[PDB]
């Protein structure tokens, strides 16, 4: 294709690779099958700051999409070619798969948790889990577009942190609801490795619908 | 009215809608009627970063008032028309009501907590609870006005975060005292949904008095 | 004196008033005489973000000294008149006293803790407690001078946050050692109200020595 | 040599001195030989914000290498003379040794923990512990180079915080795996003081390999 382009695909692969390794590696529970204590502030800050870090390392060389729903919302909003966008999802889907892969064999025998495979419960349906995802991936993609929107009062402070903190507060609520994915490839990675696919469809359409509707709302409504 | 104006009312509705859903949804206790553990750092960071996020998404399109006491202090300080300010409170009061609404049916049967309805105890009176609120909503509105005040040394770092962190440290103290509302509509939302109105008046006048006195102090005293 | 000057004294009084109320009010243990759980991350973030907030509200109108050791290091480094500096300590010493004052009667009957009066133990001597303070108030005053030093690469990000985070990591270690004061007036306030003065001298000379040596090192050595 | 140069060596000595004292002093467990509770968010935020603080105090006068692997990656990437780089490691290796030193005698008799000597377990091998380190010190050095790279969109927000948050999320995962060193001198300090050298080689080559490969990837591949 283009060296520029294929660097960015690389950057996209490595970035998911570290995101899901570092932050999924936080879901790890050192007291596997008791107990926890189940620290959200840990899991939550990990996953947000990890993204805030990754966009800081790679933003300038890929975009820091690092999330297929963002990629879908990018294309649906006309920002990335239809063909450019297919070389991202896969690089994001292999990056996660070998991010969790690498993780699997470096974490000991306490992984039992399922490496943290987003799994919808609390007794909720599929539509609830759809919604909880739809809604947050929204709040999150809306953060990305608002903060990354030229011709504004050069938004105060770290753009990476905003997009981080969005992931955060997003985990800071949804974790027991849905897994708090808001990211198809983030849940595609471990699903492959452990074979657990319970309600997996829910983590593609949920986050994608929310991604578009928040791509949409910025572009054609609010601006 | 004006499309500009009515976008901002929309932005105001959606923003409370996500604020109270995401952050009130954090007050949720996964061990309802035991136990907790009652993580403040969770509830606290959630509520601050949520606001820091919302002002980041919408600040540039509404103001990120997202709080009637701020709206009252805005008008009392002559910043927003008397008629503009009535289309905010209601949009903030419906936004909260359907923010909690949406929440009610996505959270399972562990909500028992009361979706987190600010309720004044610790054995305190009503005047204490008035004060604890009055005081913090002050500290908070004073942050908003200080940080959002043109003709200054273009204050270092994220203005959203400052206003976030103010909410934070504000929760980081008052939570067991008062609920740590510092926000009438934030406590108007759930009150409607659950019917629990214990000392509700206390969350309008407290935060409003504090809002004005901190709107006042900036405008006519300190500057 | 001068309205400008006496505004700043006011700003200095109010700022300690909120700092020690909000953050000392975090040391409060809702399970007084069991139990805790003794959350440092709570106490720690409270005290740092509180300062980060206060400098954000008042920095532009007083300096955000909000700490006599800083005031002593300011004067010792020739930055503030000898007479200007005496109207700060007292405004900082009344501000704390009525900050804790106001707190005393708004917190219920769980205050037993001593409103959080910095008290040197762990079995340590007085010189250890001197040092642990001396050292941190150093690390902290060195942050203040480094970050607040014109003619630099206009330091990245919130100057308030840096100075906040310094307080933080400072509490994030010293809390069980010394109380983690690094601030004479912060421990002058509650000491007055509760009458507990155990090793109180240690919180003036410790933090002041550290304040100077870090005022000194910046001014006459490192620069 | 040069006063400029030897100031920076000083700055390098003092900075590790405070980093390892403050943040290693956080690993301290007030319930030594039970129990903990083992707060990661504490240890994690301490170690990141400590670095974020140190680069803020000294960055402008040394570089804020404060980590031999960074120093090796700096030289391997041609940024620092071979002779300049030897006066850093030692200043970083004495700074840590007397940082922990000073700590040893200020912490009481609850230090038992080993002052927090990075020690590779979870049942992992040496190559796993190599990798977990190799990988993170990578993620971390890549943050340093990306954020500190002139000719970019003057990266949003605190550069110190980015480099802080990288340390953070880095601890936020690896702590039970490896100790989460990502820093040879940080683990050289306490090793000297307590005599515990279990897998110590692993904390030089791991972090150094990762340091280079992430120095390399930025310089000769991604840019
Ligand atoms: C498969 C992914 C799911 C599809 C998303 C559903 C929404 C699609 C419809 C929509 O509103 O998107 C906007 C519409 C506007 O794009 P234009 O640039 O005008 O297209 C012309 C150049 N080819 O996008 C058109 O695709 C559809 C698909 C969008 C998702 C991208 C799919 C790539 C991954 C495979
Ligand atoms: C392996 C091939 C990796 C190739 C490396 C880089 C190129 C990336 C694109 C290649 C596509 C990768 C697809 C292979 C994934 C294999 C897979 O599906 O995983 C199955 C899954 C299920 O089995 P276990 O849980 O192990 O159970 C064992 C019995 N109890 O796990 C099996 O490993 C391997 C998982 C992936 C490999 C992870 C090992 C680390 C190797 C990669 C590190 C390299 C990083 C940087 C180089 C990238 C270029
Ligand atoms: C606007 C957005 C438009 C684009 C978004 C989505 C595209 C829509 C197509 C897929 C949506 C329908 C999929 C549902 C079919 C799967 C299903 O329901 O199977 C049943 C169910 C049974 O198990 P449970 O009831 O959970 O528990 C066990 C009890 N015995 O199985 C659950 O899936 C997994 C099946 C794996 C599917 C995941 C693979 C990926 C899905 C493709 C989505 C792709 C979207 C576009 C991306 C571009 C690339
Ligand atoms: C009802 C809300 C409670 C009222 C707040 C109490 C304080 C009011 C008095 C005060 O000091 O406010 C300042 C005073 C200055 O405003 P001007 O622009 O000069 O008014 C002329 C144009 N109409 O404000 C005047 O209203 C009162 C009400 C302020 C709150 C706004 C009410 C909107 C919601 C209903
Ligand atoms: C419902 C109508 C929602 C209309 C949507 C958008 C327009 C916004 C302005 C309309 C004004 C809304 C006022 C209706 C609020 C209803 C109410 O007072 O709630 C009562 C309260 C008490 O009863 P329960 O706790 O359910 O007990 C059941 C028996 N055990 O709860 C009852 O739902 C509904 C609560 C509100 C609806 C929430 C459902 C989600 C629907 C809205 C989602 C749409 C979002 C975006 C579109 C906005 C435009
Ligand atoms: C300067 C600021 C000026 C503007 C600020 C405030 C406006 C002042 C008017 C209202 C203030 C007085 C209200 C007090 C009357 C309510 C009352 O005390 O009722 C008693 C008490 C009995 O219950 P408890 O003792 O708590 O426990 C049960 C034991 N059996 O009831 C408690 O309310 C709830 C009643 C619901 C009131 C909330 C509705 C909103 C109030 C309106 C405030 C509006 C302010 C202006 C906003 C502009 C729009
Ligand atoms: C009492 C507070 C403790 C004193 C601190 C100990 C160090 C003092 C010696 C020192 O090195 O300080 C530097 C020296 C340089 O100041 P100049 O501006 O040159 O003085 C001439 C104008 N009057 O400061 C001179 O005071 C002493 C006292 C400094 C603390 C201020 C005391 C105010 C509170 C009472
Ligand atoms: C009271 C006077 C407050 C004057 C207000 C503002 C002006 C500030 C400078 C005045 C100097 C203040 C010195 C008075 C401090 C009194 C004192 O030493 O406290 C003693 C201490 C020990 O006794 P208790 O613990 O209560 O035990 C009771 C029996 N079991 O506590 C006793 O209150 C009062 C403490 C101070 C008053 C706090 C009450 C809140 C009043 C002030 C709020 C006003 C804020 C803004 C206005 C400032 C201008
Ligand atoms: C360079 C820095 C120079 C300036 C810094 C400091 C100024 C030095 C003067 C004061 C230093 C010596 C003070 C020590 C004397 C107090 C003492 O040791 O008393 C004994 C001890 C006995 O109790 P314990 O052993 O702890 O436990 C009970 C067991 N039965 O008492 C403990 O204090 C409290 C006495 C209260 C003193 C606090 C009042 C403030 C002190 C003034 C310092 C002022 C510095 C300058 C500030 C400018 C304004
Ligand atoms: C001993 C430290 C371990 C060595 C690191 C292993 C990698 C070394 C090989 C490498 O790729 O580094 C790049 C190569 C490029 O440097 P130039 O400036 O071209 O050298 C000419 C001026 N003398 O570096 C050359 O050293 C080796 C050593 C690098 C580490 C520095 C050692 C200092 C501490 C002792
Ligand atoms: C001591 C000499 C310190 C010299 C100060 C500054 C100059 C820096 C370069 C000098 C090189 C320092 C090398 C000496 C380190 C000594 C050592 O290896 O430590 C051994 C180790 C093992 O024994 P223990 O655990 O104590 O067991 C006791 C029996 N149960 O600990 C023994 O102390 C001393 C440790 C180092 C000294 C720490 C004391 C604090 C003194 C330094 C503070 C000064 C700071 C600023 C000045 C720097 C210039
Ligand atoms: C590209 C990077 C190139 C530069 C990087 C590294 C340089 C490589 C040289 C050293 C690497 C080989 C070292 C391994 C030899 C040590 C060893 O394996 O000993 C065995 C093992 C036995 O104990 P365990 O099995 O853990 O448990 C007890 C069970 N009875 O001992 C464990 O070390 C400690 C020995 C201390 C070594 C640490 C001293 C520092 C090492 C030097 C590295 C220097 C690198 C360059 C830095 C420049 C300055």
């Amino acid at each position: 294709w283009t060296q520029a382009f294929w660097k960015a695909v690389t950057a996209e692969f490595l970035a998911m690779l570290i995101f899901v390794l570092l932050s999924v590696g936080s879901t790890i529970n050192w007291g596997g099958s008791n107990p926890l204590p189940v620290d959200m502030v840990l899991i939550s800050l990990c996953f947000g700051l990890s993204i805030a870090t990754m966009v800081q390392c790679f933003g300038h060389i890929s975009g820091g999409h690092i999330n297929p729903a963002v990629t879908v919302a990018m294309v649906c909003t006309r920002k990335i070619s239809i063909a450019k966008s297919v070389f991202y999802i896969t690089a994001q889907c292999l990056g996660a798969i070998i991010g969790a892969g690498i993780l699997y064999l470096v974490t000991p025998p306490s992984v039992v948790g399922g490496l943290g495979v987003t799994t919808v419960h609390g007794n909720l349906t599929a539509g609830h889990g759809l919604l909880v995802e739809l809604i947050i991936t929204f709040q999150l993609v809306f953060t990305i577009f608002a903060s990354c929107d030229d011709k504004r009062t050069d938004v105060t402070g770290s753009v990476a942190l905003a997009i981080g903190f969005s992931v955060a507060i997003g985990h800071l609520f949804a974790i027991n609801y849905t897994g708090a994915s808001m990211n198809p490839a983030r849940s595609f990675g471990p699903a492959v490795i452990m074979g657990n696919w319970e309600n997996h469809w829910i983590y593609w359409v949920g986050p994608i619908i929310g991604a578009v509707l928040a791509g949409a709302l910025y572009e054609y409504v609010f601006c």
